[PDB]
Formats: structure tokens, sequence, C-alpha cells
């Protein structure tokens, strides 16, 4: 049975609003009702793995699992396994995979972040899950963000919490958050993000949303406008939105959206808004389709629609030649060629860089770099080819060109990362000068960037 080189892969967000479910939630796992959907004659055809995040779930694990089971194996006839649950307080991921894939799933984490302090710790986070698919690391974050129309500032710090302090992937990779620790990252949840449009403005918003004309709404949505101006999610993606907003709906029917003030809601008006999301970030030249992206229209149990994504996701085998694992490939290197880092930092340690890589029998620290200014203020360090030469596990081009270079540059007076980015091995050519850029963030912020050239030699 041959190893795969593509997987789909299902993601779910529904936020339950403290009740169970309808006894039947098919649609969700079909890609079924508005937006970018899937095609009927797919609907028998199981994804490789299920990734289901809730928010105010009201169910136990077990109960929640049972459901989730009995629906797949009705939809596909497949019994899928568990890979992993976690649940913090009502916030819960499950992620399930077809059982031929027991054996090629492996380093499984869990773990949690709590947002916020004291008033407002105690309900809102992430949980998270990441293993191992083969040669291809997977991590998946369903986060709850802070509530209300005027704290998207809030959301947004919820955001770097949760990616710097969610402990998940290869802890060896110390100087990379989630953000760079996976192959494909997919991060969704009920991110609580609104249309930013006046309260007197909620009649035309309905109408607007009963025409399918989401353009003038999507222009006022708080999570598009904050990406685009680089506060929040950089460097990742998200399809584009063609369904309706999933929030705040009346229960039992889609037919109302429930925005006015009330006691219940502290006296906030909810607008309709597309609380409910999914974004990824893969590393560069990694194979990343979204093929579905949209929410049911039949589950009405909540005042969220549930929203669905489907993705093929590139992933690689688990190689092994007859020299590397466990030694190196004298056929094999990386050569980092006049390459500089320019930092936004306004100190003046020298830096030095640290490369990661599972194509590396362990990471590599350089030498320091050399400090000048940049003509607009910067520092530019220098590193010309002073840099290691890295010798790599594995030769052959079919594993090296289909890895990636995680890099670091890290202060000599603190060793603390001051920029972090990744550089794909899948070049245009081996045995050739060719550029190579990323650009550097720290705590998911933009810190600078690192270019040059690369020189990588193969086997062939
Ligand atoms: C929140 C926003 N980000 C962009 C830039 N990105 C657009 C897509 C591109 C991939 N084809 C990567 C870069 C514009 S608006």
């Amino acid at each position: 049975q041959p190893e795969p080189d593509m997987i789909t892969i299902f993601i779910g967000t529904w936020n339950m609003g403290n009740a169970p479910p309808p006894k039947k939630i098919t649609s969700w796992f079909l890609s079924k009702g508005q937006g970018k959907t899937r095609d009927d004659s797919a609907d028998y055809i199981p994804h490789d793995i299920y990734v289901i995040g809730t928010q105010e779930d009201p169910l136990s694990e077990k109960e929640w699992l049972e459901i989730l089971k009995h629906s797949l194996q009705e939809i596909t006839s497949v019994t899928f396994k568990t890979v992993a649950i976690h649940t913090l307080w009502n916030i819960r991921i499950v992620v399930l995979a077809k059982p031929e894939h027991e054996n090629r799933i492996s380093h499984i984490c869990t773990d949690n972040v709590k947002t916020g302090i004291a008033n407002t710790l105690g309900n809102k986070g992430a949980v998270g899950v990441s293993f191992m698919f083969n040669g291809t690391s997977l991590g998946f974050v369903n986060s709850h963000l802070t509530s209300g129309s005027e704290k998207k500032l809030r959301r947004n710090q919820n955001y770097m919490n949760i990616l710097r302090f969610l402990a998940l992937g290869d802890k060896k990779l110390s100087p990379f958050n989630i953000t760079h620790r996976f192959t494909h990252l997919f991060w969704f949840g009920d991110l609580n993000y609104r249309v930013d449009l006046p309260t007197w403005e909620a009649e035309t918003i309905i109408q607007k949303i009963k025409q399918q004309q989401y353009a003038d709404l999507l222009s006022h949505d708080q999570l598009l406008t904050e990406r685009r101006e680089q506060k929040v999610f950089l460097h990742f993606e998200e399809e584009e939105i063609t369904f309706a907003p999933t929030y705040r709906f009346e229960r039992l029917t889609r037919d109302k959206y429930a925005y006015t003030k009330q006691k219940a809601t502290g006296m906030k008006y909810n607008l309709p808004s597309w609380c409910d999301r999914v974004l990824w970030k893969s590393y560069p030249l990694v194979h990343v389709v979204c093929q579905s992206y949209g929410s049911t229209s039949d589950i009405m149990t909540s005042d969220h629609s549930p929203v669905f994504a489907t993705f093929e996701a590139g992933v690689t085998s688990q190689f092994v030649s007859k020299n590397g694992p466990g030694t190196v490939d004298s056929q094999g290197q990386i050569e980092f060629l006049r390459c500089y880092a320019t930092l936004k930092t306004k100190s003046q340690t020298k830096f030095y860089l640290e490369f990661h890589s599972s194509c590396l029998e362990s990471f590599v620290k350089s030498q320091e770099g050399e400090n000048e200014e940049g003509s607009e203020g910067e520092l530019v360090v220098k590193f010309g080819e002073t840099l290691p030469k890295l010798k790599p596990i594995i030769s052959d081009p079919e594993y090296l060109l289909d890895q990636h270079i995680l890099i670091s540059i890290k202060s000599s007076d603190s060793d603390e990362s001051y920029g972090e980015g990744c550089i794909a091995l899948r070049l245009e050519a081996t045995e050739t000068q060719l550029p190579i850029y990323t650009p550097l963030t720290h705590h998911g912020e933009l810190t600078g960037h690192f270019q040059g050239e690369i020189k990588l030699q193969t086997s062939q």
C-alpha cells in the first residue's frame, strides 16, 4: 500500500450556544449549505482527518465523541479513530482519522491557553492539537476569543497570547512559536470579530444578507481589516467568504438575526457578523488548497451556524536511506551565501543565527554577524560567506527538496530570538546560487527580514 503524497483535512468550528445539537449534523461534515460547498459526488468519500472545534460546548467528551463518530459512520461507513480530544472549560477540539492512518500518526500533543487576567480569565482561550502524519507536522488551534464589537484590540491580544503560550509540536524548536512549528497550521474558532457598521444600520445589513450581497459587509469585517493592517494573523490565509454571517441567529430557525441589545447581552448589540472562521498557514511552496468554506443552513440549535472548511494538504513519507536517519549523507549540503538580516530593533547587541530542520541531526549555530546601519535607520546584520555548511541526514533530492530550514536570529547578549522565519528547499535548481527570502517575526509580529542566496547539493 503506497504512502500518500496528499491528504484531505476537514476543519469544523461551531459555537454551540450551550445547547445540545440536533439529532442530525451530517450537513456540517459534508460541507453542505452556503458558501463554497462540496460536490454531491464526493459525499461518501471520507476525509483523511476531521478536526472539530466547538465553543460553548455543553456535552461531555464522551457524549460529543459518540455523536461525531456516529455522524461520520453514517456518511462514510468508516469507523474513525480518535487521535486526540482536549477541552478547556467549554472550548473543545476533537481529531479523528481514518483507521488506515493510525500507524502514520505519531507525536500527538495537546495544550490550552487561558486568555485575560482576573475579570477576563475564566471562559475564553484556546485548545490545540499537533501530531506528525508520516514526514509532515500538522497543528490545529481552536480559539474562542473575547466577544463584543468594541473589543477587536482585546481579540488581537488574545491571538498573540495564544500563539506565544500554546505549547505544541517539537519542543526542540525552542525559538519558534506555533506559527513556525508545523508544515500546515490551521487556526479556527469563534474568533468573535464583527462587522463594524453603526447600530442604526442593523436592518440595512439584514437586507443586504437577504440579497446575498456581502461585499459592503465584508469591507467592514474586523478580522479582514485587522489582517490587512497587519494587526493580527500575519502570514495566515483565509478563503474568500461567500456565506452569510454565522452570528447572531434566533434559535430553531435561520430566518432571523437577533441583533438588538438585551439584558442577556449586557445591553450590547450583536450586528450580524462572521464570528466563526478558519485560517491557515503552511510552509512556503507546500501544496495546500481550500476545497470548501461555508456554513450549514439546517443546524439551528445555536445562535451560531457551524462553519466548515476542507483542504488538500501535501504530505511527505518517512524517509529511510542507507545513511540517514542516524548519520549524515556526505552527498548533501546546504550553503547560505551573502546573507543578511534587516531588523527593526533599536538594540546594538551582536546577533547569531540558528538553523533548525528535521533534515539536520540537530540545530546549527552560526558565528556572530557584522552589524551595519541601514540608510533609513535600520540594523543590517551581514553574515557574508561565514555561515556553517549544513549537512542534511539524507541527500536524496526527492527528500531534500521537500524540506524547510527554520531560521532564528538571536542576541549574543541574551540568547533571545529577535526574529523567526522559514526557507523552503523546493528550489528551481541544485548546485546553483539562488535568491532566498523570509520575513522575520517574533511573537507573530514583523521584526525584520532575512535574504541572501542558497546553493543546495543533493545526490543528483
Ligand atoms: C489580509 C491581506 N493579506 C494580503 C496579502 N496577501 C494576499 C494573498 C497572498 C497569497 N496569494 C499572500 C499575501 C492582502 S490583504
